[PDB]
């Protein structure tokens, strides 16, 4: 059964589970293929990766302006999977599952 | 594809598809056989139908108070499927169509 992901703040659909690609626990985050277009917004600023291996631009949730995730732009090659996709923070959504 | 439901107000989930049970297109409503634990509140007061063949109380949603919809208490034969279920007006709430 399939979940859908909200932001935590504001309840706003950013996605759901489907469009999965990928999960990191070690970066506590996931990673989907799509996501709502009105409801993220990839910022306009290549921002550094901590280690710092990669480029991303912030996602923001497009209700209550909170830093959701990252688009990562460039990345090695074993983190090829989550480039130019959606990187969801687990901190900052929350996922409903269907019932049935 | 299954479809999730959230008040228009505040964008909480008060249920998905699946535990639908059937839709009215004279009314402005649809009918679902559960919802989100604590998403809903029914309401103590009784009230007519327009017709009113039916007695229900208001659904609220919890968290921002508006009046989604109803929980018909007292039916005709005919309206017994919608009996002691929860009924939400289209108006008043908004869905989400899971992507693939
Ligand atoms: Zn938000
Ligand atoms: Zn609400």
């Amino acid at each position: 059964q399939p979940s859908v992901f909200q932001c935590k703040k504001c309840f706003q659909i950013v996605g759901d589970s489907n469009a999965w690609v990928i999960s990191h626990r070690e970066y506590l985050s996931f990673t989907l293929s799509d996501a709502v277009e009105n409801s993220v917004r990839v910022e306009d600023t290549f921002k550094r990766s901590d280690d710092g291996l990669c480029v991303y631009s912030e996602l923001s949730c497009t209700r209550c302006n909170e830093v959701i995730g990252k688009v990562y732009n460039s990345t090695p090659i074993y983190l090829d999977d989550i480039r130019d996709m959606y990187t969801f923070s687990m901190d900052k959504l929350q996922a409903y599952q269907l019932g049935n």
